C-alpha cells in the first residue's frame, strides 16, 4: 500500500491505495465519486473519463502507480453540481445530449479537457477528440453531444451569454412540440443519477455480491456442480445452484401462440439438465464482493458430457436435427401470410420479376451500461427486484412460477438504466437476484461485465429470408412472394411473435394486393432472442426494400420513383389488409425528391476513381403498440403542496418516459394552467404503479400518453368549480371529495393477426418514414464512409423535439452500424465494444438531418404517433442501396465488411 | 432491507437500507459523507448533529426507520463547500472555532438549525440550544463557538454585511501577533479534513478491520487463550496474539530514570504473562469490518487466574504488597527536593506554620475523537503506522525494539486527530497496529469506540500529597516541606519524570529559599498514566496554591497580598534553585487588583440565604520545553511555483501546530516579503520531516518556533542577492544553489534536575499566570456553578491571538471539570462523557476573560513562551479557594462533588 496526498475536484486528498488498483475502482469505491461511470472496463468507451494533470485519461484502465504525488484530478462532480452547473452541463440539457445519461459525465469532462486545450473548436476539431477519447454513446447519434460543446464553447469564450444555454419557455405557454428539457438531464449531467452499479456501491454491508458460474460449451448435458473448493475461498457465504429454487425453475413466455409447438416454459433459471447457450448461468457464487465472488466462482467446477451444437438457423432447422428441447421439434413455429390471389400465376403473367435471399444477422444491443440488478427480502415479507426491465409488470408474472412467489408476494422496480435497445424486453438478472434473496434472506447484487452483457443477454435473431416481386412495366406492384426463418436461440420467448413481423412488414409501405409467404421459428444453440429496436422491421425491410431497388433496376426506374408509384394511398392496405390510418408517404417523397436529386448531382460530380460516391433510397413503417387492443392506465393526483404527480409504469430505457409524461401531462392540464415544473413522474413499481405495459413495440407515447391524457382530463373534471374555475387540494380535502384519479385507454380498434391467414389490424397507429443515405466507396479497400443520412419522419405531432431529434440521430447511427460493421456471430470476438463494430463518432455523420411531414394520428395522443423504433426500420438498406448506387455490387448478408464488399468488386 | 427515496443535501437520493441501521453509518458509510463526525456513539457530544426535517438530530442515535420517505437530510456537506461557504463556516473561522476541528461539523449544522429556528438569538439562547442538542467541545472552552454563531447571524440578518466575516489583513502587513486564521480551518468547518475513522472508509477492500480482546478483569496471571469459535465467526481473517510479535514484546520507556527500581521495558505491546489492567489487551480480531471483527473478540476466551489488584497508590505502596511487575518494588521511584537549609528548625521557629492533605485524581482527557489508528507494509518494504501521536519520532524508538524492526525500517505519521490534551504522548494503538500489520502483511485499521478510550488510554496520574509552609507575620515565605505520592498504574512510561515535576512546581511562583520533600512513584492496577496537559502541574499548585489561600486565612491577610509579598522578583529563584527569566508576577497581581476588589465587592452585594457567591485566586507556571537542553530542526524550502515550505514535525492535537508554523516562518521571512498564503506546513512524518520532538510540555512554539525562525533565516541568507534584493527560484537552480535549508535550535542554558538534590536549570523559557475564579454555591444542595473566570497570561509576545485565547478558553474550562465533575474512578460508570463529568456548555461560563501581560522572553522566537498548559496549572485551585470564600468550606479533595460540598458545610 502507499500514501497519495492529490487533489480531487479541488480538495486536497490523502489517499490509501493499492498502486496496482485502478482509478476507476478507487474514485468509485473509496472516495464515493460514482459520477465516474463505468461500462466496458476495459478502454473503449470514455464512461470513465477523468482529467489528470490536463489530459483526458480513461479511468478503468489507469493504475495507481500512474498518479503523482501531488497530482490532479477532475471529475464530473468537479466540473459542476445541480443549482452549480458549468456550461457544458447546461448546453447538455439544452441540446437534450441525455438520453440515458450513461455517457454524458464522460463526453462532458473530456469535452472539458478540450476546452481546456482548444478553446474554439471547429465541429471537426470535437469530433476528432471524442475519437480520440473514445466516448461512445449508444444513444443520441454524436450529433447532440457535438452540438452542447460548440455553445458552451461559444459561452466560455464570451461569444454569447451564459443564460443563453437556459431553456426559454415559449411564448404560447406550450411545452407540447417543445425543445423543453427533459426533468433528469440535470442528475444525469452531474453524475447524480444513481444507475444499478452505482447503487450497489450504496448498499449496506452484509448486501451479498454474486457472481455467475456459467456454461463454457454451447450444448451441454449436465452431469454434476461440484462447490467444494469455491466455498473455502476468501469472502465466499454460499453457492446457489438449481436446488435452491423454490418454484418451477423456468421463465414462461407467457403469451406463447397456440399453434407454437412448444409450451413456453423452456428457459431454465438456473441450469438443472442442461446448457442451451454458452453463457448460461449454472449456478451463482454469493460473497462479500464482486471481485471475490468472481474469484470464487472461476473455482466452481461443472461435470457436463457437451453436445453437438446448431449454431444457425439452417443448421437447426435440417429435417434430420436433433431435438434441442427434447419432445419439441426445432422448428417450432410458423406464421403463414395470404392476401388476394395465389400469387403462382401472377408471377407467370407478370411484365417483370424480380427474387433476392438476404440476411440480416445477430446484432448486439452494446448499451454503454452493462446489465446489472440487485433484490431483497422487505420488511413487508415480499420479494423486491430492481433492474433494467423495460417491462416490470410482464416480467413479474414471466418470473414468478419460476421463483415460486405468487404475484403479490414479488415487486419489480426499473433503476435507472443506460440503455437497452430492447434486451430488456426479456428477463435477464432478474429470476437469478430473486433466488439468491429468497435463498440467503440477504440483499444482493449482480453486476455482468461486458462480455457477460455481449455473451449472455439476448440479440436480434438472425432471419434468412427470400422475397420476390411480380409487377408490371409501369412499376405497379401485382405480387409477393416471401419466405423467412428465424434463428431464436434457445429460449423461445416472444419468437413466435418475432416471425409474425414478417407477414406484417416484408412488403410494408405499398400496395400490394396479393400475397403468399412463410415464417418459420427455429431454436439454436447460439443465443437467445431479445427484442432488438425494430422487432423484425430490420430483417424484413431490409429484404423488401433491397428488393424495390433490385426491381427498379430491372425497369430502368428511378427507385424513389418507383416508390413514389406503389406508396400508400387511400383506398390500399398494408400487408394484413387493414388501410393506413394516414397517407403521408408521397408527401414525404415529394418533399425528398429535389434533395435526392441533388444528392445524385453531387455523387456524380464528387466520384473520383478510388472514391465512389452513391444515394439509396428506403422507406421504413412500424406498428405504435402491441399487437391488438393493447392498453395503458395512468393516475393523475394533486398533491398538498399543489404539485401533480402522473402515476405510470412508463419503462425508461433513456428514450425520455420522463418528459413524454410531464409534455403529455402539460398539454392536458392546460386548462388548469399548470407550469411544467409542478408535474411529477414515477419510477416504475409493480406494487404503486398501474399496469401501463411494457416500453417496447414504440408504445408508451401512443397508449400511456392517451391514457395519462384521459387520466388529466379526469383529473380536470375532479377540480372544477361550478361557475368556472379549479378548486384547490385544500378545498377538495375540505369537501372530503377524491385528489388522485385514474384514467385507462384502450387501443378498441385493433385485432390480432390470424394464425392462418395473417390478416389483421394488429396496430391502430403506425410509424412512416423515408430514408436517404450518402456513402462513398473506397473501392481499393472496400471500405464505406457514411456521409450523410436523411429522415422524412411522420410522427403525428411531437410530445418534445429534443426527445424525437434524439430517438431518430440514435436510430441511424445503429442502422450505420448494422449495415456496415455490427454482429454477434464470434462469442469470444465479438464480446467487446470494438470486437463486435461498436460505431465511434466518426463512424456517424455529423450531417444527419431529419423533416417532419406531420400527419396527425386520429387515435394518437394530441395526434402522435411513436417514434422509437422507426429511425432503425431500414436505414441499413438505405445505405446498402447507396453502396449498389456507387458501385454496382449490392451487399445481400448484412454486414457490408470491407472484405465481403471488395470480393464484391473484384468478382 | 427497504427503499427510501430522500433528498440529502438537496440531492434525492434513492437509498437502500436496513431499517435498524443509525443513519451515521448510511450517511458516513453508504453515502460517503465523512464530514458526519462520530464519537461517542451515545448520543451524549453531539458531534454527529445533522438536520432531519428541521430539527437537529444525533444521527448515531437515529435508526433508519425513523426517516421517513421524501425526508430533507443535512449534513456539512449541505451547510457548505470550500469556496462556497455558509455564513457559519466564515465566522468559525474568522473565530478561531475549528481547533482539533473534529466538533465543527456538528456545531455548524446545529447552529443553522438555531438560526432556521430563531434568527436573532441572545447568547444565553445559543448556549441553550448547545445545551440542549449536547454539542460538546473540548478544545476551545465554547466562547469563540458562541461568538461565531452571534456574528453569523448578524450577517444573515442582514444586520451587516458578509464581507465583515473575511480577515481583512493588517496595515503592518504583519500576521505575528494576529487574529489570521489557522490553514485547516476550511477543511475543519467544510467536513473535508479527514481524521483516522474517515481515512478508514476510505481505505481499500482487503484493509483488515480491528478489533480488541481486552481484559474484564485488573490484575491477573494469563495461562491460555482459546480462539477457536471466533475463528469460525462472518468476516474473520485471523486472531494475532503476542506468538505474532517478531521483537520484544514490551514498549520501553526510553528514558528512564537511573534511580528507576524498574528497568522500563514493563508494557507488553500483547499481553503474555499476566493481565495489569482492566483493558488490557490480550488478542487482536482481523477481519471484513469493525462490526465483524467486534462480534468476534467476544468469543475470543482468554483463561485468567485472577490476582488480588492494588487500585490506588496508598493501597500498592503499603510495605507488605506483593509486586505487580515481579522483581521490581511497587514504589519505583523516589525524587527528593533538597533547596537551602533544613527545615525542620525553620518551622518550628516560624511566626506561623500551616499544613494540608490534598488529592488531585485521574483525571480522563475525553477528546471527542476516540483513539484509532492503522498501519500497512509499504511497497518500499517498510511498516507505515498512521495515528493520533503527538511524538512520532518519540514513539518510533517506544516501540520499534517491541514490534521486532529496526528504525529505518518503521515509518510514523500524525494524522489528523481530534484532541488528545497529552494522552498521545503515549503510545495507545500504534504497536497494535504495527504487529498486525506485519502479521498479515495486509493494511489494517483499528478504531476504539469511546468505552475503550475512556478505559483503555492513559490518564492524568492521581496524586495523594501533604504540603507544608512556615512564613513570618508578615507574609514572608521561610520554608516549605512536601510529600507525594504519584499513582501511575501499572505502566512506568514518562512516570519518574512526572513525580520530578513534582520538585519543581510545588511552590513555584514565590521565593522559597529552604525545601525539603520527597516524591514517589508508585505502580498500580488502575489506569496507566499518561500526560494530561499540566503534566504534573494540576496535582502540585493545586496544593500549594490552596496551601498559600490558608496560610493568608491564618494570618488574617487578603490572599492576592499574600501572594504579591511573596511573588518572584529580581534575585529570587524558583523552586530547583533556578533564576526566573521574566518577572510578570507582580505586573500582573497589581492589573488584577481592582477587578479582584470589585469581584469581591459583587459577590457580598449578590450573595443570597442560600446561593453564596465567592473568588478566589490562584498562581500558575509551567516550563515551555522538555527538561533539559531541549532542542528542534526545521527545513526551508524555495519551492519551483514560488511558495515556501516550512518542513517540521510539529504535531497536531488540535492547538494550532499550523498557524504556529506559519505565522512564525511569516515573521521571519518578512524582509524577503512572503505572503502567508505562500509558506506550507508539513504534517509530522519521521521519514521525511525533521525530528522536532514531541507537541509536549507546551515546548513547540518556543522550540520549533525557534528552529523556524532558524531555518527561515538560513533561507534568507542562501536568497539574498549580492547587491540587495533576492534571487528567484528559477535564478538559484540556474547557479546550481541550494532551495532546502536547514535550521536547529537548542535551549543550551538547561540542565537536568539533579537526582539527590532536584536543583538544576531544567527549562530556560517558562508561561506564568494569575487566575481568578467567581462562582456561587447552592448551599441546599452543595453545587457549585462558576460565573466567571479570568486569567492574567505573560505568554511573552503572541504568535497568533485566534490560537493563544482558544487555549486559554479551552484550559480554562478543563480547569471547572478538573474542579468539580471529572474523574476516572469506576471502571464502568466512567466510561462514558456524562459518567464522568465531561462539561457541557452551561458548566463552562460565558465570561472567561484574558489579559496579557506579556514580557518578551530572551529565549523565545520574537519574545514567545508557550501556551499550551498554562490555563490548566491551577484553575481548579482558584474554584476551590472560591468556593472557600463563598462558604468557609475547603474541599481538599478533587472533585468538589455536590454531596462532598454538602458534607463539608453540613459538618
Ligand atoms: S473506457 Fe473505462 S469503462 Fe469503458
Ligand atoms: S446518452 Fe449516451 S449512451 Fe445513452
Ligand atoms: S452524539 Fe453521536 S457521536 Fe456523539
Ligand atoms: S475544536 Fe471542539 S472538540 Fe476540538
Ligand atoms: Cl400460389
Ligand atoms: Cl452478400
Ligand atoms: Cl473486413
Ligand atoms: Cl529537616
Ligand atoms: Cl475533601
Ligand atoms: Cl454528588
Ligand atoms: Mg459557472
Ligand atoms: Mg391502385
Ligand atoms: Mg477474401
Ligand atoms: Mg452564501
Ligand atoms: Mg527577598
Ligand atoms: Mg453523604
Ligand atoms: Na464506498
Ligand atoms: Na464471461
Ligand atoms: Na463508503
Ligand atoms: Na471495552
Amino acid at each position: 500500500m502507499i500514501q497519495k496526498v492529490i487533489t480531487v475536484n479541488g480538495i486536497e486528498q490523502n489517499l490509501f491505495v493499492d498502486a496496482e488498483a485502478l482509478l476507476s475502482d478507487v474514485l468509485r469505491q473509496q472516495l464515493g465519486l460514482t459520477g465516474v461511470k463505468v461500462g466496458c472496463e476495459q478502454g473503449q468507451c470514455g464512461a470513465c473519463s477523468v482529467i489528470l494533470d490536463g489530459k483526458v485519461v480513461r479511468a478503468c484502465v489507469t493504475k495507481m502507480k500512474r498518479v503523482a504525488d501531488g497530482a490532479q484530478i477532475t471529475t464530473i462532480e468537479g466540473v459542476g453540481q445541480p443549482e452549480n452547473l458549468h456550461p457544458l452541463q447546461k448546453a447538455w440539457v439544452l441540446h437534450g445530449g441525455a438520453q440515458c445519461g450513461f455517457c454524458s459525465p464522460g463526453f462532458i469532462v473530456s469535452a472539458k479537457g478540450l476546452l481546456d486545450t482548444n478553446a474554439d473548436p471547429s465541429r471537426e476539431d470535437v469530433r476528432d477528440w471524442f475519437q480520440k477519447h473514445r466516448n461512445a454513446c449508444r444513444c443520441t447519434g454524436y450529433k447532440p453531444l457535438v452540438d452542447a460543446v460548440m455553445d458552451a464553447a461559444a459561452v466560455i469564450n464570451g461569444k454569447k451569454p451564459e443564460t443563453d444555454l437556459e431553456f426559454k419557455m415559449p411564448a404560447d405557454g406550450r411545452i407540447w412540440g417543445s425543445k423543453y428539457p427533459r426533468p433528469t438531464a440535470v442528475a444525469k449531467v452531474t453524475g447524480t443519477l444513481d444507475y444499478g452499479a452505482d447503487l450497489g456501491l450504496k448498499m449496506p454491508a452484509g448486501t451479498l455480491h454474486l457472481a455467475m458460474v456459467q456454461a463454457k460449451v454451447s450444448h451441454a448435458n449436465i452431469k454434476g456442480i461440484d462447490t467444494s473448493e469455491a466455498l473455502t475461498m476468501p469472502g465466499v457465504h454460499s453457492v446457489i445452484t438449481h436446488k435452491d429454487v423454490k418454484g418451477k425453475n423456468r421463465i414462461t413466455g407467457l403469451i406463447t401462440f397456440p399453434t407454437n409447438k412448444g409450451d413456453g416454459w423452456d428457459r431454465p433459471i438456473l441450469c438443472d439438465e442442461k446448457v442451451f447457450q454458452y453463457g448460461d448461468c449454472i449456478a451463482l457464487v454469493c460473497a462479500d464482493s464482486e471481485a471475490n465472488a468472481r474469484a470464487a466462482a472461476e473455482k466452481v467446477k461443472v461435470d457436463l458430457e457437451e453436445l453437438p451444437a446448431y449454431m444457425s438457423g439452417p443448421a437447426a432447422a435440417a429435417e434430420d436435427a436433433i431435438e434441442i428441447h427434447p419432445g419439441t421439434p426445432n422448428v417450432y413455429f410458423e406464421q403463414p401470410i395470404v392476401k388476394g390471389e395465389d400469387t403462382g400465376p401472377i408471377f407467370a403473367s407478370a411484365d417483370v420479376t424480380v427474387e433476392g435471399d438476404f440476411y440480416v444477422g445477430r446484432q448486439p444491443h452494446m448499451p454503454i451500461e452493462p446489465d446489472v440488478a440487485f433484490a431483497y427480502m422487505g420488511d413487508d415479507g415480499k420479494c423486491y427486484i430492481h433492474s433494467k426491465s423495460i417491462g416490470v409488470h410482464l416480467h413479474l408474472y414471466m418470473i414468478a412460477p419460476g421463483v415460486g412467489l405468487e404475484p403479490d408476494q414479488l415487486v419489480l422496480v426499473a433503476n435507472p438504466m443506460g440503455g437497452t435497445f430492447g434486451y430488456k424486453f426479456s428477463p435477464t438478472s432478474e429470476a437469478l437476484v430473486a433466488v439468491a434473496a429468497m435463498a440467503t434472506g440477504r440483499p444482493v447484487h449482480l453486476r455482468y461485465n461486458y462480455q457477460q452483457q455481449q455473451q449472455y443477454t439476448g440479440k436480434r435473431s438472425p432471419w434468412e429470408m427470400n422475397v420476390k416481386f411480380a409487377a408490371k412495366k409501369d412499376g405497379t406492384l401485382l405480387a409477393m412472394e416471401s419466405d423467412w426463418l428465424v434463428d431464436h436461440g434457445p429460449y423461445s420467448e416472444f419468437g413466435d411473435l418475432l416471425t409474425l413481423r414478417g407477414a406484417q412488414f416484408i412488403g410494408a409501405g405499398y400496395n400490394i394486393p396479393n400475397i403468399r409467404g412463410l415464417g418459420r421459428t427455429v431454436a439454436t444453440n447460439h443465443v437467445w432472442g431479445s427484442a432488438f429496436r425494430g422487432y423484425g422491421a430490420p430483417q424484413s425491410m431490409f429484404a423488401s426494400e433491397c428488393l424495390m431497388d433490385m426491381l427498379a433496376e430491372k425497369l430502368g426506374m428511378d427507385p424513389l420513383e418507383l416508390r413514389y408509384k406503389n406508396a400508400y394511398r387511400p383506398g390500399d392496405t398494408n400487408p394484413t389488409g387493414q388501410e393506413p390510418e394516414v397517407f403521408s408517404l408521397p408527401d414525404m417523397i415529394d418533399q425528398l425528391r429535389p434533395k435526392y436529386q441533388a444528392a445524385l448531382e453531387k455523387a456524380q460530380k464528387e466520384s473520383t476513381a478510388t472514391h465512389k460516391k452513391g444515394v439509396g433510397i428506403s422507406i421504413g413503417v412500424y406498428g405504435s403498440g402491441l399487437d391488438g387492443p393493447d392498453a395503458s392506465e395512468a393516475w393523475a393526483e394533486l398533491n398538498a403542496d399543489g404539485t401533480i404527480t402522473v402515476h405510470t409504469a412508463w419503462e425508461d430505457h433513456g428514450q425520455g418516459a420522463d418528459i413524454g409524461c410531464v409534455g403529455t401531462a402539460h398539454e392536458a392540464l392546460r386548462p388548469m394552467g399548470v407550469a411544467p415544473e409542478k408535474i411529477k413522474f414515477t419510477w416504475p413499481n409493480t406494487a404503486t404503479t398501474p399496469n401501463s405495459g411494457p416500453s417496447g413495440g414504440s408504445r408508451q407515447q401512443v397508449m400511456t400518453g392517451n391514457a395519462i391524457r384521459v387520466a388529466c382530463e379526469n383529473l380536470l373534471k375532479a377540480c372544477e368549480k361550478p361557475g368556472g374555475g379549479y378548486y384547490t387540494y385544500d378545498e377538495l380535502k375540505a369537501a372530503d371529495k377524491p385528489t388522485k384519479i385514474t384514467g385507462n385507454w384502450t387501443a378498441s380498434g385493433a385485432t390480432h393477426c390470424d394464425a392462418v391467414t395473417g390478416l389483421g389490424k394488429p396496430f391502430v397507429v403506425y410509424m412512416y418514414g423515408v430514408f436517404m443515405a450518402e456513402v462513398t466507396v473506397d473501392v481499393a479497400t472496400g471500405q464505406t464512409t457514411v456521409d450523410g443520412m436523411t429522415l422524412m419522419a411522420d410522427l403525428g405531432s411531437l410530445c418534445n423535439q429534443l426527445a424525437t431529434d434524439g430517438q431518430i440521430y440514435g436510430g441511424l447511427a445503429q442502422g450505420i452500424g448494422l449495415a456496415l460493421s455490427e454482429d454477434f456471430e464470434d462469442i469470444k470476438k465479438h464480446a467487446t465494444l470494438v470486437g463486435a463494430g461498436f460505431p465511434f463518432i466518426k463512424q456517424i455523420p455529423d450531417k444527419l438531418d431529419i423533416v417532419y411531414v406531420n400527419h396527425p394520428r386520429p387515435d394518437g395522443p394530441f395526434g402522435a404517433s411513436g417514434v422509437g423504433e422507426l429511425p432503425l426500420t431500414s436505414p441499413h438498406a438505405a445505405i446498402i442501396n447507396a453502396i449498389k448506387s456507387a458501385t454496382g455490387v449490392r451487399i445481400y448478408r448484412l454486414p457490408a465488411y470491407p472484405e465481403k464488399v471488395l470480393e464484391a468488386l473484384k468478382a
